[PDB]
């Protein structure tokens, strides 16, 4: 079978993969070159070619990213997948619906896609995909089969202004391709298009905002690409700030709160178990789901914007509580003497194994992680899959929900643990910088930091930043712990975070850096050209001190 997810036409090269890939930090949007560099395709330019991959992974900016790349002519000519997506048909969508430009993007089976993947090339149209001369007929796109509401159809036909009725138009597109058959409320938003990935994430936001766009539900802001108060003294290049700085203001302008931070489920509005939201940035739709019980899709950034304006998500996926079972179980091997950094290994390691589907890791439920060992965890895992949740035996709320039928059992063994952390340690020794806050650092994490640095100081040759959204810098002035870290030469940074920040504030002398973030570690490199280490917190404070990371496999890997 060949399903049509959005029409159009296309004719290049096959590029295949069966690994997904995030388009935000895996793709560079001014080269169309494959970045994430533990990516099978690392290095291939997408441009004009048909790419031929599962589905999609890590991020919800993807979309902003493949936008771009399709506004500059550089995107692939089409997309084939062979399983369910959002982030990149989105993007298509949006291209379509307000820039005109047809992407095709068509849904494949399993074997027909194993099969058209090794061809050479690939043609499409309206009605047939071509791989080489292997003609196949493409059905048309699935019919919207979807209860409105008399106030969506309201919506929908313009009562509430042209921004909202784009809205709708997209919320519905969106769930007729997900097989909804209604839309649910949301109670509150995350904005997560707030970050200057490209060109196009403005240009999205102030075509919104210039078309009246207001959100109406309480809205937060993901991390953003400037220090907002601070990026004009930073020298941040005029050309990369202003437009930055812009684009948190367009979101500002249409009532979203400016929280600007990648971890809103530590603000005082965070939302509890049970309540539907409508939430973009992959490591909090994660949490939400994973550690509150709350229920929200990984929805992909411009989606976001669109939800909240509507108060209307598609109801399907893990708002559904059918789909929030666990689709596959995950046996965990629990060595002794775990730290800190098992956890984020552990989910991004869960996510290879479990990259297309809700997986419950059993086996360690007596280790009792804490709220920043889950975050470190979803965080890691949203990085190598597109689930918009995980459940832990004995730990998280939902964890009892019965397995589906057709749930198959995994592993993750200490030999799994020592390969992802080598995976994770392809850099030197010397390192020139320490990365922690990927996601936003809590009140918590900060002042384990200023626990673990005892009052030293940093080595001269080694900057320390940490960055955290600005109501946890708040409260760790208060408490003393911003000072304290000051006082060891750290500096704490709000609003950007290590995906969103870019130099002079990365420092240019930097050729290795150490992270205690899985998610950052898998990205860094990609997306900074430096070289990248994992360690623990106190992995990452010795650097800071010595100037070095001892290459090491952990205590609990020994
Ligand atoms: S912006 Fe995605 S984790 Fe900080
Ligand atoms: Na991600």
């Amino acid at each position: 079978e060949a399903r049509s997810i959005l029409a159009g036409a296309a004719e290049g090269k096959v590029i295949a993969t069966t690994e997904a890939l995030s388009f935000w930090g895996g793709v560079d949007p001014a080269t169309g070159k494959v970045i994430d560099v533990h990516h099978p395709l690392h290095g291939i330019c997408l441009t004009g070619g048909v790419l031929f991959m599962p589905t999609s992974r890590g991020s919800c900016t993807g979309s902003g990213v493949l936008l771009d790349l399709i506004l500059t002519g550089r995107a692939p000519s089409a997309l084939v997948f062979c399983e369910a997506e959002d982030v990149l048909t989105l993007g298509a969508l949006v291209a379509a619906e307000m820039f005109d430009k047809a992407l095709p993007v068509i849904r494949l089976d399993t074997e027909t896609f194993a099969r058209f993947s090794r061809a050479a090339h690939v043609r499409i149209d309206q009605n047939t995909i071509k791989a080489d001369g292997v003609s196949l007929a493409v059905a048309p796109p699935a019919t919207a089969h979807l209860d409105l509401t008399d106030d969506d159809r309201a919506m929908l036909e313009g009562r509430d202004g042209i921004a909202v009725r784009q809205a709708m138009r997209i919320i519905v597109a969106m769930a007729a391709q997900q097989g909804a058959s209604a839309l649910v409320d949301v109670t509150q938003g995350h904005i997560d298009g707030c970050i200057y990935a490209s060109p196009a994430n403005l240009t999205f936001a102030e075509k919104m905002a210039d078309m009246g766009g207001k959100v109406r539900v309480p809205s937060t802001m993901n991390a953003i690409s400037v220090d907002k108060a601070n990026w004009r003294a930073q020298g941040v290049p005029e050309d990369f700030g202003d437009p930055a700085a812009r684009l948190a203001d367009a979101y500002v302008r249409m009532g979203c709160r400016p929280t600007f931070t990648c971890s809103p489920y530590l603000l005082d509005s965070a939302p509890s178990a049970g309540e539907s939201i409508g939430w973009a940035e992959s490591n909090a739709v994660i949490f939400a789901n994973t550690v509150l019980g709350a229920r929200t899709a990984k929805h992909p950034d411009f989606l976001d914007l669109c939800i909240a304006m509507t108060g209307r998500a598609p109801l399907s996926g893990v708002y559904l509580e059918e789909n929030r079972r666990p689709q596959r179980i995950v046996d965990v091997a629990l060595p002794a003497g775990i730290d800190d950094a098992f956890w984020p290994l552990v989910g991004y390691l869960a996510g290879k194994a479990v990259p297309d589907c809700i997986p419950l890791l059993r086996g360690l439920g007596a280790a009792k992680p804490s709220r920043d060992d889950l975050k470190a965890l979803c965080a890691a895992f949203g990085t190598t899959s597109a689930s918009p949740m995980l459940h832990i035996e004995g730990a998280t709320p939902e964890a009892g929900l019965a397995p589906l039928e057709t749930a198959e059992t995994v592993t993750i063994s200490l030999e799994d643990m020592a390969a992802g952390w080598s995976l994770l340690n392809e850099g030197p020794e010397e390192v020139q910088l320490v990365a922690i806050g990927c996601p936003h650092a809590s009140l918590e994490e900060c002042r384990a930091l200023a626990a673990v640095f005892n009052g030293r100081k940093r080595h001269a040759d080694v900057a320390v930043i940490v960055t955290a959204g600005q109501q946890v810098i708040d409260a760790a002035g208060k408490d003393g712990t911003l000072q304290s870290l000051k006082d060891s030469g750290v500096q704490v940074l709000p609003d950007l975070c290590w995906v969103s920040i870019s130099e002079p504030v990365f420092p240019t002398k930097t050729r290795a850096l150490m992270t205690n973030s899985g998610k950052y570690a898998h990205y860094g490199p990609g997306l900074s050209g430096r070289a990248v280490r994992f360690g623990s917190l106190a992995d990452c404070v010795e650097s800071a001190l010595t100037g070095r990371a001892v290459s090491r496999l952990p205590v609990w890997l020994s």
